[PDB]
C-alpha cells in the first residue's frame, strides 16, 4: 500500500488506499460523520489530526485531502477513470459524477433545505467538494435531484461522491 | 405486558398500563414530546440513549417496531382514529388506521428551522419511522400554524390521542 | 327488524342484526362496496338483482335510501350525527352524515380515474346521491386528497357507512 | 434457496436461481410484466392465483416484496446499490434501488393512458409500493419522458428489475 | 472479425480488436471525434475518404452503422444495455444505448453555436441519426448542462462509445 | 406478380402489388378494418395469419408489413417514389406524405381525440406506423390537419398512408 501524508499548519492528514482502520478528528461532529461515510464508500483510509472556525477547518481540510488525492492519482497509471453514483436517502436523490481528468472543475447543484444540521453550516459542505475536488484535479457534478431532509441531502451526496470516485481509482 | 428491546447504546420499553415513564434521550426537546405521546396515547415508555438525526430516527423506529409487537397480540380494537388540537393559533389534525399498511401522510410546513437547539426537519423523521415500522396508515395536516413549537406539539398531542383511540380495545 | 322491498327484478332487505349479508346487483365493482358498507355501518343487506350499470347502480340506491327511511322512522332517539375520516394510502376521506330529514348531498371528490376496471366512476355519485336524497339525510363528501380511484372510493364508501351507522346508534 | 408463501386464493414462489417461472396471476398485462421481471431480475417467479385487479395486483406485490424480504435477511455480503436506465422507442425510465432496509418509495412518473387493454394503469404504482415497502426497500422510480403507455410501464418493469438484480449481487 | 465495406469513394472497416485505426474522413473535425470514437468504444475504425461536409457525415455514419448491424448479428450473448455519464468541463452528457433492434434515436441537446471551426454543429445530430438507425439500435443522447459546443458534442462522442462498447461486451 | 412472404414467432404474412383477395385475421377486430382499407387503397393485397397485447399484435404485424415492404421496394428498380395525399373524414382532414428515400423516418403529428376506439388502445396507431415505415425505410409525415371523432381520425390517416404509398409505388 501507498500511504500519502501532509502537515499543514494545525492538521495532520494521512490518505491511503489499502483497508486500514480510519482515525477522523476534525474538531467538527458533522464532518467527522461525513468523512468517517468518504472513507468507507470510497475505499480509501483517512486519518485525521486537527487542532485549534468551521469554515477554516473544514476547506483547510478539503484543500490537503484533495492534495492527497492528487498525490495518490499521479502514483497511479491505470484506472477506470470515469465513475458515476446515484444514491438515494428517503426522499432525496443525488447524482455525482467524477471524471479524474487532471481539469479542475466542480458544477455543484444542490440547494439544501436548512441552513443548518445541528450546529454545522450546511454552506459548507460546497466549500468542502470545491476545495477537494479542485485541489484533486478532478472534473466533478454534483446534483441533488430531489430533496427534503438536509441531512439527507448532504449524506446522499457525500455517499455518491465517494463511490463514485472510488469507482474512477479503480485499477485497470 | 411490557414490549422492550435494545438497538451508541438505546434501552426502550413500552407497555399500556399506567406505569411511569422515563425518558431520556439525550435530546431536551424529543424529551418534552415523547412525554406528551406517554401521557396523550396512555402508553408508558420508559428511554435510556447512552452515546441529533440518528438519535430521533433511531428512537422512532425502535418506538414503531415496538408498537407493531403490541398491535400484534390485540384482536379486537377500535383500529381508527382521528384527533384535532389546536394550540392557540395552530391547528392540527392526525388521522391514524391501524391497517398494516405502512404509509404516511406528512402535510406541515414547519414555521422555522429550530426550535431552541432542535431542527425541526426531525418531526417528519421522527413521524416516518413511527408509523412506517407500527405498519399504520397515517395522515399528518397542519390547518393553519404560526408558532413552530405549537405546531409541533399540536401534532405530537394529535397524533398521540388518535393512536389511543386506534389502539383502545373492543 | 327488517325493511325489505321489491323494485320491478329487483329485491333488498336491510337490518340492523348481525345476520349475513347476501348481495348480487349484477356489478361486481358495487358487490365490493356494498361489502364494505354492510360491515362498516353494522347493517346487513341481502340483495338480489336479475335481469345499464347505471339504472341498476341508482335503483338499488333509491331502494336501499328508501329502506333506510323506515328504519329511521321506527327509531326514536339516535345519535343522528357521525363524522368519520378514512386514509386509504394517498387517500383521505371525510364524510358528515345527518339525519336530519333535510334530503341534501354535497359531493366534493374529483376521482382520478373514468373508470375501475369496468365500473364507471361517475356512478359513484349517482348511488350516494340515491341512497342520501331517498333517505332524507344531509351528507357532505369530501375527498380531501386523492390519486388511486379505487383508494378515493373505498375511503368514501367507509367513510359514509361508519358516519352513517354512527349516526343510527340509539340513544 | 426458494422462498414461499400462500395466502382468493394465491400460491407465490421466488428463488435466485434459474429455474423456471410459471406465472399466472388472472391478469393478463400483470403476467407479461412478472415475466419481465423474472427475466430482468435473475429471480426465477412462480405465481398461481385462484379465486378486483386492484386486489390481485397488490396482494401479488405484498408476497413478493415479504419473500424478497426473506432472501435479503439470508444473503450476508451484496451490493445493495442498482440503478438502471431502460429506453423504450420513445420512452427513458430511471430505477435507482438501494437495499438499505428503509421502506421508501419515490414514484415518479405520469403514465399517458388510464389503461393498457382492460389493464387500470394506476395500478403499477399500487404494485410498486406493495413490493419496495414489504421488501424495505429505499427506490427512486422516474419516467425521464415517456408516449407510450406500455412503453413506460415496460420500461420502468425492466429498470427496478435489472436494478433490484443489480443490488441483490453477492460480494 | 473485419468488416468492410465501400459506398466520391468511401471505404470503410470496424473490427472489435485492438488493430490501429487510421481515420481521414477529409472533415477535420469529424476526425478528431471519430478517433475519441474508437478509443472509448473499442473498435478499430479504418476509413478513406475522396473526392458537402454533410453527405461526408451522413454516408459515414450510415456505413458505421450498417457495419456495426453486421457486428451485432454475428455476436451472440452481449450485455445489450449501456449507459455513460460524461462531464467535459462545464457540460455533462447522458447517453443510453440498448441493442434492440428497433431504430430510435432521441437525441435532446442544444448545442450552444452554429460552427465549431468550419465544422456545422447541425451535424451531429444528423451523424448520431445516420449510425444509430442504421445500426438498430435504440439510443437516447441528453445534453444535462452545456455551455461550450466543443465541449458538448465531445461529451455526446465519448458517452455514446462508452455506452455502446459497454453494450456490446460479449457475456 | 411479386409475392413476399414471412413468418415470425405467430404471425404469417404475405404481401403482393396484384389485385388478389386479401384475409386479414389479426385477432383484433378494429385493426382487421384497418389492414382492409390499407389493402383497397394501396393497391397491396395482404394475407395474414396471426395466432396467440394488442400491442404486441399491433407493432408485430406492422414491423413484418414494413419488412416486406422493402424487399417489394428493393425489386422494384424505376417507381414515383414520392406520394401525397388529402383525405377528409367528415370534421376530419389528413395529410400523408411518404418518399421512398431508403432514409428511415416518421414524423407522426396527431392528436388523437379519444383514448379508445371500442376496446382498440389509440396509441397504437403510432406505434403501427412507426414499426411500417422504419422497416420499409419511407420518409414518412403524418399530419392531422383538424380531427374531432377518433375513428374518422385514424381511417382518414390510414386511408391517407395508403393512398400516398400506393402512388409512390407505381411504376415509371
Ligand atoms: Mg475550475
Ligand atoms: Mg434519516
Ligand atoms: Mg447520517
Ligand atoms: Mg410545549
Ligand atoms: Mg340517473
Ligand atoms: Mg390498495
Ligand atoms: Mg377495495
Ligand atoms: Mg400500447
Ligand atoms: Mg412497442
Ligand atoms: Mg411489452
Ligand atoms: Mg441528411
Ligand atoms: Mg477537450
Ligand atoms: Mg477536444
Ligand atoms: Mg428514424
Ligand atoms: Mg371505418
Amino acid at each position: 500500500a501507498m500511504i500519502y501524508q501532509k502537515q499543514r499548519n494545525q492538521l495532520n492528514i494521512s490518505i491511503s488506499d489499502d483497508q486500514s482502520p480510519s482515525h477522523i478528528n476534525t474538531g467538527v461532529g458533522f464532518l467527522n460523520h461525513m468523512l468517517t461515510l468518504f472513507t468507507f464508500h470510497s475505499g480509501l483510509s483517512l486519518n485525521i489530526e486537527a487542532q485549534g472556525d468551521d469554515h477554516h477547518v473544514t476547506e483547510d481540510i478539503g484543500i490537503v485531502i484533495g492534495q492527497l488525492l492528487l498525490e495518490m492519482i499521479k502514483d497511479k497509471k491505470h484506472f477506470v477513470r470515469y465513475g458515476t453514483m446515484y444514491i438515494p436517502m428517503d426522499e432525496t436523490l443525488a447524482r455525482v459524477v467524477v471524471d479524474i481528468s487532471g481539469r479542475p472543475y466542480l458544477s455543484f447543484n444542490a440547494s439544501l433545505s436548512k441552513e443548518k444540521v445541528g450546529t454545522f453550516d450546511t454552506e459548507l459542505v460546497e466549500e468542502f467538494f470545491r476545495a477537494v475536488v479542485i485541489n484533486a484535479r478532478l472534473t466533478t457534478h454534483i446534483d441533488l435531484i430531489r430533496g427534503g431532509n438536509t441531512h439527507h441531502e448532504i449524506e446522499a451526496i457525500f455517499k455518491a461522491f465517494s463511490r463514485a470516485l472510488g469507482i474512477a481509482l479503480t485499477a485497470t
